[PDB]
Parts: structure tokens; C-alpha cells; sequence
């Protein structure tokens, strides 16, 4: 039971493609889904081993009923919108997800071209984001991003679907959200004030202790224990993007999870707040402009089509 | 006389910023100009030595007259539109060029942000391009790009203004064009046909021999010799850019010379053709959508 | 759980293939070297980690196995079989032992080779010695990316490693080697599109030709075999270009591993003898086999207990 | 059960930190143990992938009883002095071990500063050693060091506690000894004589054939078989260190095994000898000045405090 | 065209600083080493190329010059001039010989250090041994980027190497070393804004503060000196973090190279004595000098020819 | 003003030496190649930048120079002088053109050598072809670090490049080639100390032996030469291991550049003929020269105007 490259080595370029399937285009999409792995190799092999090109393919809830006629994954539903008192997490269209990652952008682009070449006439692009990491694993806010991601075996258990849905083991659920930042408001804050928003030191990336960590900080609200006192983790690979001329500076959120319920819980706590926290302070500097949910099947599920 | 980093080592990433100066923004621009060099140091230093972060700052003909007074660079003028029978080389506004290049896209972005943060309210963005190179130094047409660029002392003599304009020694002229490719039409040709368009082999990057190479191939037309039989040369740093969603696949042309004469002859010879050739066949798969000319002064000129 | 030899090696840029016959009397010398080869590998390799990626796969032939070991024989161990095709011939040349030596540098290969041969002076006669170099973009002598469609991960393990079919020799594998000599003059007279029709993949971009344009007699068409069930049968290749410019000798060293030699043997049959659909493999019109040998490569454990 | 980073990729720098816990500093220490992995991530994450930063936390027999009640690991005991006819392996105080590794020494120091930062006023430092490895993987004596360390699965089985002590599976036993070399004496030997001392060729690092190898060579005396007939292996990460001014040229021995018996048996043969060998010839040029034993638990054990 | 020592090193990440005093009788031994020092560098360095970047700069003190060499003395060679500031002292401490060893890794420094000190045993007494390490993003012990404003290329050469104005010692340089111990506790007590105003640069972005926003008792302000004509007097520095986490030692090792010592000295006067506008350099409230020494580092030609 | 060939190449770990004689009537083809040798260098090399470090040094023999160009001859150009010593012999062998191809990868060397020879077939005859690799620690086949005392920077330019003494040929160099075969068996019967006394340096640490212990017939002793003015005379070497374990060939490929071949020949004489205090060079008791040629390597622009 072989998963896709969900658990990728640290990459520094990425392309996010989000497309909707035009009416009639179902067959063309199916043809591509079976070749996506072959196209990964076709492009990636001659740059190996330093390219680390990998494409993760996601399918939406509505798209699934169009493409496959059999069983559905148990967790697959449309992205749930969140009307918070102050902050709103929108749901935007998107039937397919192409999460492409590499050491260099051209490998991402090359593969992105191939995929879209096939899909021409069959799909409509909704979003396309060229991401780049800030050489010290920092995001647009200037804080280190991905410190707390699970690794090794914790990663496998947190992300890959298992025996709880045996027909779809090796799969994962992906949530994507495009955030825009108000760098103006943000850089108008003191470095200590920023630390209260995130819940970690800016330079040293040391976590604030519980004596000091405010309850409405990002790390406070995304820290979640389950019904059995153990931590619920997601796998994130946030990527900066933007455009100096247009004044756009963004974080592209993408979180993988064994079940959508984990990442949905965190999302609620951020947007709807909790007992002590009205919302995640990060949201006063971050507007989500997109929001979608995808199932990323096992690699052989895609292979065993055409 | 210290030049800007016009002779950069090979970089895999780049940003091209073109801006106009808003009316009454001249003073803000002058302050920035005497700082570029030190922002370059600030941003790029802690990513050394692998960073290779360099910005090159250009000034358009009109912007020069608003910014400075007195003697002007001999060959500084706005880009000369070319109206050929088939193809056109368009001129588009642009007062300042920022040619930012690093081994990493994020160093470019960090430096662009600083520069732009200090020009805010004083300039209008005209063009912004985020450029990457293919792993094998190929462009969007799949051919190796930059092989016949000059190196070392040959480049220095070809790009740097010297004694023919002593007041502006250490400077250079940069011509920029944004080109979009009709990839669909390109891939319609066979390899051999495509080779007769460029004038070099695709795979091996070997120049076609003279008794094969069309008079209308790109390499045939952009090879110009002067009256003493010397090769007239420029320094190119073509970067591919694109958006897969919008089917936009382009090459961002930038050429550096000691005088626009050189670049401009090549341009004429490409768009308007010669006695043998109607036009450069590469233009049959490439539309120029921007065109601008800048003077890239000596570094010590900016630090005043 | 038996530890196999480094059959599944990371990509390496350099290789030395060394093929010897055991001189009469030399048995016990060989028997001593076989048990020390794992050690020698580490000796030469360790001080150059992790860039070195030095490994040595040691293979034993059918007739030499009877000279060396009392006991059971690997199920599929036999002398390489000549194939007398209408047009093309696959010759069988003598070989008792294989040393497939792979590193990122020719020198690490040469130092291990020097050490192995140093221990075997006067026990063996050299049949073949090839210093191979991969091109920077993973391309072969014909200018095509070579290795694209190799199995990776669990696919590679299940494809190459012997298991329950022969429990005694679990973790073993089978190597078929062939030295090919190319007619580069003829090859370069073909157009790229013609060369594409010979291989079955696009030259520049290394995309498989689509099932509907792929000629029946292309390399890729004839080397794709399906199993009883319809599981595409797989081998693990590590072709290496080798050459002498002054002798005008442009070559590809073929080595392929499988769990059973019959998979490889099927493919050779189809290449050399042809099918109803294909006269023979078009790659043979530009390639001549000048050697052919077959070896079983036992698990590391097997070599250590001698 | 997720274990500690005992099986590290090769690193070129390391810091070894040995402390004892003062009276009443138990709680300060317990708070650290539960944060230590998150400190490792905090300092190490942004240096990835080059960084290869990691820290292994060991606890001694003494400190275990102060810090935890309940079950003790099966093999955890104080380091035992060996008083050979000639050579002495000393025992020296040490309750906590920090084995900190990276490609760069700054990362090590960064992490160590964090750890001790939290421990200020609770622990007394017994030893601090900044290690570096030579570029061709040679040690202070000039020989490639670490050639025959097990890798992959062999390493897993030799190093990690399993079914035999199931409440501590994923834990490990680390033995530590600070050696100071007599370089003058050593450099007086010819290459050939030095090889006779070690057991392997100096330049090529090829092992000497059993036909030739002395029985009091280092390789001879540290080669151990079991009743199973299987080789008994440990994992080492010996590190050069010193100061040219004080003429201190050393090797810092750290060895990991799934049980202390293996390490102790190797020590026994080196210091007390066999029938064939009076002692390990390496000791004629090497003096142990520290000696401590630690149990390095599974990570999730430290996390669950 | 005399060849200078490797005063202008590529960026190096490790360093050993050696300061020794020459014992009674040690002249002959020292003179021997000085004549062999450049070839010892090559003996240790060459087999580590090109990653090694191992180099050693050798310096001779004022009192030492006269014990070693009859004849001309470098123009600005004199003992370190102590500065007894109203508040802060810049101490002088003994030193006849300096060995500034830099490489990409520490082991390479140590090996050279062992070789040098080996030849010198009995002839010298060590005063100071510092093993230095730069942080991965060129930060010092105070968490600020350190090196940004160093000159490079033709600027550095003009700034550092002796020329026409002292023709016999053209290609030499003047090195000043001081060991600084930090009160990290005081420092880490300040806000990032506070710290930024002590240095005069932004902490994360390393952007210089604007001239009228930058305090006059700031470090950048006080060490910015214009000479006769309103051009910047430059020096070349390679400060190395060092320390010990047990003894709570956290230090900068300052070393500065100049064409003439007057430059470094003017900068020191301004730091310790102050100006009209400023009492003393604010960095000095977090930093205590514990050593102070001046050396002339001659051209390699000079050392070679004795 | 005059631009040389890449004589002063950085460190490369792979090389190909190609020696060819020019057939009767082949002169025209040869001249055409010479004018394009730079194009082909950029054609093979550019796509592999920056890592490839591909370079080609073309040299021409004395007898070949006469056939190829009328006009003045490099002052120092002449056929290699046979040295018929009492024990050892430095044989002269035919060679009209030398292609010294260096890169960080052998495959890049092969690709350029293919291009050069492709244009040359039917006009030249191969005399020698050697594929060189350097050990990871810069060691030669004798196990000694090789190249330690080679000059660098300015010093290397003074020693290598023809200057104003031959103004027409300013920027050229003289290259001497000798292919040596070693008696490894004999060499390995010596203790390290005995070997050390042959070379004149310590094996492991590569420290030059002190003048007290270093024999007068050691390799370093005999290849150290002072000119009539007391300055060391230097050559630039790039010795490359080569060989074949099958045929017991263990070699050193010797190439030495000098601004005048007189420097090199001085060294060859001392090696082969000896001095008062030395019968011959002890290295020769373990090394046999099988080839011997001398070529002039012109300025790059000399070849461009053909
Ligand atoms: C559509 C955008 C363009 C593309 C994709 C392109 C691509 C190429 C390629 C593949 C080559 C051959 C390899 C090499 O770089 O040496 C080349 C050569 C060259 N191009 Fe272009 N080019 C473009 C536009 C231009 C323009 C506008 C100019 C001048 C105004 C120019 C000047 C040159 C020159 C001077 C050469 C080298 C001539 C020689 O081989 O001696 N290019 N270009
Ligand atoms: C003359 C020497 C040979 C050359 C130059 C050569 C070259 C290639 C190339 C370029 C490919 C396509 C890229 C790839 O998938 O790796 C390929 C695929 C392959 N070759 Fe060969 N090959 C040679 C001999 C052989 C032989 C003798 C066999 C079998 C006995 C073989 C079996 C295969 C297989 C199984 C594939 C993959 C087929 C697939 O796409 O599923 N090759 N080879
Ligand atoms: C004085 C400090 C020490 C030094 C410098 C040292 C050095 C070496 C060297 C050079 C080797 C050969 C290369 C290798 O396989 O790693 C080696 C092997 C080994 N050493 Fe040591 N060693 C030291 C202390 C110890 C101690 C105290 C032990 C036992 C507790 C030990 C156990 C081993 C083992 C087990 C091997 C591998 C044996 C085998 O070949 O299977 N070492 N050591
Ligand atoms: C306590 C030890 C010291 C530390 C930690 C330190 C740190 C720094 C830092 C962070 C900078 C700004 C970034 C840079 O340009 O490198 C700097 C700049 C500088 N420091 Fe220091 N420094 C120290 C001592 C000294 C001393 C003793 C001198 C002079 C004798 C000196 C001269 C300079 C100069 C000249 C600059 C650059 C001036 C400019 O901005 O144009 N430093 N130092
Ligand atoms: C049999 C082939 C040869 C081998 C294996 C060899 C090896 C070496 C070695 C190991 C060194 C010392 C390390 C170094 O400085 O590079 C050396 C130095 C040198 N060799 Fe050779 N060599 C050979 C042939 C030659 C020949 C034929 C010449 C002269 C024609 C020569 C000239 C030199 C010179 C000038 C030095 C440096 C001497 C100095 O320290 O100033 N070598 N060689």
C-alpha cells in the first residue's frame, strides 16, 4: 500500500495548481490521473537526485462523484466555511490539486506544463502559486515555519489513512488556504509583540513558556490534545509567495492529515475562537482568500485506472 | 571607476523591476539611488558566499533629465521602435530598471521589497518578472541560452563605457524586452526545423556549419562584425518566466553593451532584416510586448 | 531478516565492471576473498562518506558455483543462453565472478577494484574490465535518458530480491550483463524523430511516446512484459556508457537485476528473436552484444559465512 | 516507541556535556528533559538540512533513583572501575549526559547554551568537551575511526533495547571515557608498528589478516563473539579534541549498546587482558581520565514528564 | 609585486587564534618556523582542497621584531597603546607572535596548530588559545550579523596592505586583537529595539539605521571615521564567537587589519574615550576586553627569505 | 592584453590526455579544428556550468608547428630530447597535437574529446589516450599527496606564461608529457619510511622532510632548482592517476607547464642523469616513462585567427 510523496524532504520551490473540471472533461482527467506518476519521472529523473521533484494529486468531494462510481473516502466533504465574529474562512472552487515540490522551480514548472498540456480543454485553472522558502525556513512574517511538524514515524501515523478506512489506506486529506498578509500593520509591531502573536521567539525560534504564552497566540490555538490527552498533529509545508509591485506578500497554507477533523478543529479554534481566545491573533494580519479540501489517494489507486 | 555588478557570475534566479517615477517623486528616488549598494550588502551578506546577490540599477532617457542636470551619457535615448514588414519592436515606459539576480529567488525578493518599500508613493510599477533558469541553462524554446556570451576581458571591453565617453566610464547600456512564445506553434516544427531557426544543435548546442546555417537563423542575424573585422558583442542574461494557468511562456531579454549602437544593429537586423533574410525566424515564435533602454552608471556615481 | 547486497544502490556517476574466470586451483583464494569483500568495501569506502557512495555487488556464475560450494544451488542459476536471431545474435561469453563496483568517483571504484584483484592475483584470469561514466543528465551513449522507468522503493525490492520462492537464497538476486558496442555514425544519421521511434520515448523531454504512436518494434515496446495476472514485470537496470575515442568505441554496459532470470530472459528473447508483431528490437540495429554472462548475487550473510 | 537520535548520520563536530545534579535541583532537571527535544528542533530546524543537529540525553544510575521512582532499566548501574596490572579505567561522577552533534560546532554550542541556560543553578558541570573529526574521518592517532560500526538494521539490533526490557524499548546504554594521548611516544613509532597496535593499515584502513594481526592489537581485543557465535557490536562516535597550548591531545570515547555487558566485556579484555594479551596496546598511548555510564531512554519517555 | 599573506580570506567559519611570547633563547627556533610557516600551511591544506580554505596569517609584535631582525622596522610597529577610559579600559597584554588560522572546519585549524606549536616547543610560552566558530548566518555572540560592512576586493587591498608609504614592508599589514567577554544576561535583557540601537543596525534584516535615527553612542556611528578628505577609513575584521557553556564564557574575538595601525587606534579611542556627542561605545557596556595586542603581519616574501 | 588557454585551471578530478600525429595532407582539417576548439569547449561545457569546469588545452609539437604555420616559431619549441642515462631512460615518442581536457567529471571530458576527434578523423592518427582520475585526498598512484608545491596565483603566472621575452607568443606555455608505469609490487615492499626517503615528504601528513634527513637522491631534492640568481624555478604540474586492474597497469600521467621548456628539462636531466651527490631520482626505480613529448600551447586568440 504505497502513498504519494506526502512526506517530502524539505523542498524550497513549489507550485500549487488548483483546477475545476469543465463539464465533459471527466475522461481526459482520468487519463491524466493514471499518467501523473509517469510524468513525475519523465521530468524528474534526469535531475535526480538533487531535484527531489514530487507531485501530490488531490481530488475534491464533488469531483470524486464525477470521476469514480465506487466507494468514497469517509472524510471527504466540501471545505467547510467559517463565519467567525471577526474573521471568515472562505470556501473557493477547486476539483483537482497539484502540489508540486522541488529544489528548483523549473522542475516544478516543467512538470506543471506537462500536466496542464494534457488537461488543456478539460479543466479551468482557479489558482496558481509559485512558492519559495526564505533561506532559513522563514515565512513572510519573518518567523521560522515548520519547526513543530512531525517527522519519522510520527509523520506516517499523523498523515496517512490506515485501517480506519481500509479501502483508502495510504491516502491523506489536504487542506489548502491562500493567506495574504498586512506587512504594514505587522512591521509596525515590536518584535516582542509579534512573539505574543505567534507564541515563539523570533530569532531563536524558542517556544514561549506557558507562564508567558498568551492564550490567543497561534501556537496556543493550534495546540490540540485529543480525547486521550495525546497531541493531534498535522503536516504543513507553508510556502511564501508574492509580488512586490502589487504589494502582495503571502503564505500558502497546505496541511496534510489522516482525517479532516483534526485540521478542521484547529481551523475552528483559530476563526471561531475558544473560551479565553476570541480568535487567533495571526488572523489580524492574515486574510484567507481561498479555501479547499482534497483527498490525496494512494499512488497505486491512481495507477490502477486506464 | 568602479562598475556595478553587470558582469555577474551565473545565477539561477532573477527579478526584473521596471518603474516610472511619479510626478514630484524625483527626490525620493535620488535618496534610494545612493543606498541601493548598501541594501545589496545588508540583504545578501548573511547568505554568502552561495548567495551571489546583485542588483543593477538603470535610468531611462527621460528620467535622467528629471533626476540630473548637466552632461548626459553620449548614447542615452528612449528605445527606438521598429516597424518591420511582419514584426514590430514596441517601446514601453520605464524610468528605472532593477535587475536583481541571486542563486535563490528569495534573496531577490527580499532586496526588491526593501527597494520598493523606500520608493513607495514615488513610483508606479510598470513590469515585474520573476525569472528562473532551466537546470541545463536552456530557455523556454528548449535551446541552451548564453553559450556565446563573452567572458572576462572580452566582456569587460564590450559592456563597459570607457574613454569614448570619459565622464561616464564604468557605465553600460541595458536593453530589455519581454518576449512571449507561441509554444504550440514552436513544438509543431521538428527538431531539425527548429535548429534552422536558431542556428545551433538542440541537444549538443553545437553551431551549425556555415554551409547549412540559414541566413535568417537567429545566430546568423545576431552575428555582427565591425569595419576592422572585430566581433561586435553584447552580454545577455535571458531568463525564462511563465504562468502555466494562463499559458504564458516567455523569455525576458536583457542585453548589455558599451553603446546602444551594437544592441540596436542586432535589433534592426532581426526585425527589419537584411538583403538575404526578411526577418529573424525566432520572431515567428516570439512576440515582444515590452521594450526599454537604460543607462547603468558606475557604482561610485550612484554613491553621491 | 536477511540483509542483501547493495543491489539497490543510489544513483552513482561511475562504475567498474570486472569479470573473471577462476583458474584451476584458485578456488580457496576466491573462497577467502568472498568472505572479506564486504569488509574491503567498507575499508576503501568509509573514509570518503557520505559523498563516496561506494558499493560492490559480487556475482557468481553457474559453472563456478559447482566448483565453489557443496549444497543447494539457486533455483534459476544456469549459464547465459545464446540467442540465435534471424538478424541479431546474443552471444554467451565466459565469466565465473562479477564485480559490479559503483561510486560517485571512478577512483573509489578503482581502489576497491585494485584491492579485490590484489587478493586474487594468480587465482583468476580477467575476461572483461569496463570503466563506465554516466552523462551529467543521466543520458546514455545514444543521447537518451537511461534509467527513467526503473522500479523504486518496495517495487524495486519485490522485483529484484529473491524471497519465499527460494527461501535458502532469500535476499539474493540475478544479474545479466552484456557489453554493447554502438554504431554512432549510423545513429546520428537518423533524425531525432527516427531515434524516438527506435526507443519509444521523446528525446529532449524523456516522455514516453503515447501507446498509439509507439511502434511495435521500439525498445520500450518490446521490453514491457506483463505477468500471469497482468502485473508488468520489472527489472532494475544500471546501464553505463564506456568508451575509447581513438579506437572509435562507443559503448553501453548493460546490467539488469531481477528476482528470477526468466523475466530478463523473456525480454532478451523478445528483443533478439522478435514477436509476431516485431521483427526484432530496433535498438539492436545500432547495438552489438560482444559479451553475455549470468550471475547469481547472494545476500551479504551468505558471503560472510565461508 | 520513537527512540533518540543515537543512529545519527556522520557529523563532524560534537559537544559532550557531563553534569551532576545538586541537592534539590531535581525539578529543574525534569522540566528540561521534557523540553529537550523541542529545544533541539528550535535550534536545529532552520539549519536543516545541512545542520544535522541532534542531542542524546543520558541519565546515570545515581540520578535515576532521584528523578524517577518505579521501574529502573535492567542494565543501568554505576560505571565500574577496572584496575588492570598496568592500566586503570577510572570511574568519575556524572548524572546527566548531553551528546550533541552537528556538521558545525556553532549549532552544538547554540543547543548547549539553551540546555545549560535552563539548568543554571541546578547542576554542577563535571566535563565539557568540544569535539571535531578530521576530514578523512581520522582520529587523533591518525587512523580512520568508525569503519566497522554497524549500520542500518544491524545497528538497530545492537544499539536499541527491545523485548528483553519492554518498558524501556527504544532506550540505549551509553558509555563515555575521556582519553588523553601521548602523541610524542605515538609519533615515535613507525607506521608498521602503529598498525600492529591498531589492527589495520593506516593509509588504506584495510584490516590486517588474522594470519598477521597481533593478539594484543586493539581490533583483536574489541572483536567479541557471543554463544550464538554472532559478533557482539557497539556503536561508536569517537571524537578528537584538545588544546595545542596545554599539550592536550585526546579522543573522547562514546559507545552505545543495547546492554552494558557488551561494552564492559570489551573494556575487560582491553584493561585486564586475555590469556594471549596482557592488555590492549592502544592503552600504552592512551589514558582514561573520565568514565561514566548512562541510559539514554526513548524520546517519548522524556516527552511524557 | 610582493605577495601578501592570506589576510584576505574567503569567508571561513572556524578559527584558532594563537598568541605566544618568545622564551629566553627562542629566536633561532622561531626564525626557523617563520621560514617554514607557509609550506606547513600547504602541507595541511592541500589535501583538503578546495573545501578547506585553510590559511594562516603570522604576526610579529613590536618587542619581538627587534629580537628577530636587525635592520628596518615597519613604520607603525609599536606596543598596543592602553586606553584608560572614564568608564571602560582597553587592556594591553603580552604577545610576541600571532597565528591567525582560519578554515571551513576546525580540525584543519587544529592540525596546523599542532604542527606549528610542535616546531616551537620549548621556545615559546602560550598566552592565549581561542577556538572560534561563526554562526551559520554570519551572526556573532550578540545575535547580530557581523562582517556586512567589511571592504571587499580592490577596496580591501587599499585598506589593509602596506604600499608606497613604507616600501620595504609593502604587502604587510597591521593586526590588532582583543578578547571580549560578554555579559549575555544583560544583553538578552534588552528588547530587540534596544539592542538595535546599541549596534545601529536592524537585527533580523541587518539594514543600517538612518543617520538621524541612529544614536551617536551606537557602534556603527562611533566606528565610522572619515580621514583628511572625507573618505571612509576602513579596516578588515573577522570576529569569531567563542566560549564554554560550563564556565559561562561567551565572547567575541576581535581582530582588525589595517594598512596603518592609526586607523584601528582612532576607532579604539572613539569607542573607549568617546566624542563630543557620545561618552563611549554602547557595545562596551556588554563587552569587556581581557587582552590587547598589536602585530605587524609581513608579506610572505619576507618570511620565506630567512 | 593576450588571453591564454586554461592552463591555470582550478582543481579538476578527471582528465583525458589525447596525443595524435597529423597524417600527410591532413593539415587543413587540423587548422580548421584549432580555430573552433574554443567554440566546442563552450558548446560541451556551458550547459554543465557552473560545476563542470570543462577546459581544453591544445598543444602543438615542434615538427607539427612547421607543417601548420609559416612565420616565426616559439623561441623554445623543439622535439623532446631523449635522455639516455646510465640506469634510466627518458624516451621521446611521436606526438603532433596534445589535447589536455579537464573537468570535474570524466563524461564531460569524453564528450569534448568525441567532438574534437569527430572533426579530426581521416586527418590524424591516435598515439595515446589516457583517462585520468584523481584520488579524493589528492593522492597519486604512489599514495603520496600530489601537487602540494605547485605555485598559485601571480607566482603561477610568472612560472607558466610566456611574457615579453617572446612577445609574439606572449601568453603561451610549454607542456611536457610523460606517461609513467609504476612497479606497485616493488613499491609496496618498502616501508613507509623508505618510501618517504624516495619522495622527500611524509606519507600521511605530507610534511616536507627536514634538510637533515632528506636524501640527495629524493624526488623533492632533485626537482628543487634555483636559477643563476638564487630564485626557485617552478613548473605547474597536473599529474593524473590512470590504469587498469585487469592488466596490472598502475600509472602516473605527467604534465608540466613552464614559460620555457628549459626549466622542465633542467629537472628531467637531474632526474635521469643525476648530479655529483645523486646517481638518479629514486622515484624512477619504481616508475617507467613509456612516452615523452613537448608541445607549445598558444594564447587562445592565436588559435582563433586561423
Ligand atoms: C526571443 C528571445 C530570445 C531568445 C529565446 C534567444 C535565444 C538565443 C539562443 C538559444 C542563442 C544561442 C545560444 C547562445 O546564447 O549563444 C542566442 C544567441 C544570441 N542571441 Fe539571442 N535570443 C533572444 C533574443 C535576442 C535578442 C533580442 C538579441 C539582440 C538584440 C539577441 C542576441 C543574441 C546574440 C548576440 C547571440 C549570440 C550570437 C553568436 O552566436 O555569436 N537575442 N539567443
Ligand atoms: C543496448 C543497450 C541498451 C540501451 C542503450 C538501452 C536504453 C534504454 C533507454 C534509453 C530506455 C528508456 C528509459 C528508461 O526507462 O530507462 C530503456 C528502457 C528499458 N530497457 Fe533498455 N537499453 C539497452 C539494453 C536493454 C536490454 C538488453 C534490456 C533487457 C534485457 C533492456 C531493458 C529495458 C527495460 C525493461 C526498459 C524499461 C521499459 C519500460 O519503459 O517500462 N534494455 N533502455
Ligand atoms: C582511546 C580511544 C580509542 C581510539 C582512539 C580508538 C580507535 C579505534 C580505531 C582507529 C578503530 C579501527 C577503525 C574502526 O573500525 O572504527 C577502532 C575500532 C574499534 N574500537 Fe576502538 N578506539 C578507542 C577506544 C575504544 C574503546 C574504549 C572500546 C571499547 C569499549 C573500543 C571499541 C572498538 C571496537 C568495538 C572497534 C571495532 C572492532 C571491530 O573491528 O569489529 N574502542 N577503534
Ligand atoms: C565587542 C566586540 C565587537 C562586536 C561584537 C562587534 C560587532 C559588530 C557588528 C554587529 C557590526 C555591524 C555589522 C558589521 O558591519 O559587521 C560591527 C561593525 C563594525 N565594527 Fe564592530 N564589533 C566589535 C568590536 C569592534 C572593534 C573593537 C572595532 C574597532 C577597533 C570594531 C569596528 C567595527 C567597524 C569599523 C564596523 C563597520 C563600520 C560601518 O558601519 O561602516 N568593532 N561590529
Ligand atoms: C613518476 C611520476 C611522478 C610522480 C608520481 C611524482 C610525484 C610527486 C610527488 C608526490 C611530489 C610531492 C608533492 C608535490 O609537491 O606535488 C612531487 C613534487 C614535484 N615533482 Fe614530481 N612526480 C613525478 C614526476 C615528475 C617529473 C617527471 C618532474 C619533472 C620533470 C616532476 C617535478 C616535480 C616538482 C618540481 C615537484 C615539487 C618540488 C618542490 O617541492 O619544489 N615530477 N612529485
Amino acid at each position: 500500500p504505497e502513498p504519494q510523496m506526502v512526506l517530502s524532504p524539505l523542498t524550497s520551490a513549489a507550485i500549487f495548481l488548483v483546477v475545476t473540471i469543465d463539464s465533459g472533461g471527466e475522461d481526459t482527467v482520468r487519463d491524466l490521473l493514471s499518467d501523473v506518476a509517469s510524468l513525475e519521472r519523465a521530468v524528474g529523473f534526469r535531475a535526480q537526485p538533487d531535484g527531489r521533484l514530487s507531485c501530490v494529486t488531490g481530488i475534491g468531494s464533488e469531483a470524486w462523484d464525477r470521476l469514480f462510481s465506487g466507494a468514497r473516502p469517509a472524510g471527504l466533504h466540501p471545505f467547510r466555511e467559517l463565519d467567525g465574529p471577526v474573521h471568515r474562512a472562505v470556501a473557493t472552487p477547486g476539483d483537482l490539486l497539484f502540489h508540486i515540490r522541488a529544489s528548483r522551480l523549473d522542475l516544478c514548472f516543467a512538470l506543471a506544463t506537462e500536466i496542464m498540456g494534457r488537461l488543456r480543454g478539460a479543466v479551468t485553472p482557479q489558482d496558481e502559486v509559485h512558492g519559495f522558502k526564505y533561506f532559513d525556513e522563514r515565512d513572510m512574517l519573518g518567523f521560522v515555519d515548520g519547526t513543530e511538524n512531525p517527522t519519522g514515524a510520527a509523520a506516517r501515523r499523523a498523515v496517512l489513512v490506515g485501517a480506519e478506512d481500509p479501502a483508502f489506506a495510504g491516502g491523506s486529506y489536504a487542506v489548502v488556504q491562500k493567506y495574504l498578509h498586512d506587512i504594514d500593520a505587522w512591521e509596525g509591531l515590536s518584535v516582542e509583540a509579534q512573539e505574543r502573536v505567534i507564541g515563539r521567539r523570533k530569532m531563536t525560534d524558542v517556544e514561549l513558556s506557558d507562564d508567558v504564552k498568551p492564550a490567543d497566540s497561534h501556537v496556543a490555538l493550534t495546540s490540540v490534545t485529543g480525547p486521550d490527552g495525546s497531541d493531534l498533529e498535522i503536516l504543513r509545508d507553508n510556502m511564501p509567495f508574492g509580488s512586490v509591485g502589487r504589494e502582495e506578500f503571502g503564505t500558502y497554507f497546505i496541511g496534510y492529515a489522516r482525517t479532516p477533523e483534526v485540521t478542521e478543529t484547529m481551523l475552528e479554534r483559530m476563526f471561531l475562537g475558544t473560551a479565553s481566545a476570541p480568535h487567533d491573533r495571526i488572523l489580524d494580519f492574515s486574510t484567507a482568500v481561498t479555501g479547499s479540501l482534497f483527498f490525496t489517494p494512494a499512488a497505486d489507486f491512481l495507477e490502477d485506472l486506464s
